[PDB]
């Protein structure tokens, strides 16, 4: 679900999830082009991750709700039998710790419209 991925970005980083919002090619909605940099890696790979989440029988990204827990900057993914869930808990961690150990060049915010994601 997308408020526990907001919580998991605020557990396992300084920033929180409207850092992100304008971010490169692929934070945010949508994508095109290459990543410009290691934290819009992050977002290409969750962006896909939440894709191949729509595989999975009665899984939704978005309005899936997981366990998880949140021992700052710890996140832990509960669910091991509920196989949507233990996917989804997973893109979200991985975005989460991806975007904490990820520097942020502010020089990529607001580039989606310029040369670079084309
Ligand atoms: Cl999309
Ligand atoms: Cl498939
Ligand atoms: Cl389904």
């Amino acid at each position: 679900n997308l408020q526990q991925f907001k919580n998991m970005i605020q557990c396992a980083g300084t920033r929180t999830w409207t850092a992100y919002i304008n971010y490169g090619c692929y934070c945010g909605k949508g994508g095109s082009g290459t990543p410009v940099d290691k934290l819009d890696r992050c977002c290409y790979t969750h962006d896909h991750c939440y894709n191949q989440a729509d595989s999975i029988p009665g899984c939704n990204p978005n309005i899936k709700t997981y366990s998880y827990t949140c021992t700052q900057p710890n996140i832990t993914c509960t669910r091991t039998a509920d196989a949507c869930a233990k996917f989804l808990c997973d893109c979200d961690r991985t975005a989460a710790i991806c975007f904490a150990s990820a520097p942020y060049n502010i020089n990529n915010i607001m580039i989606s419209a310029s040369n670079s994601c084309q």
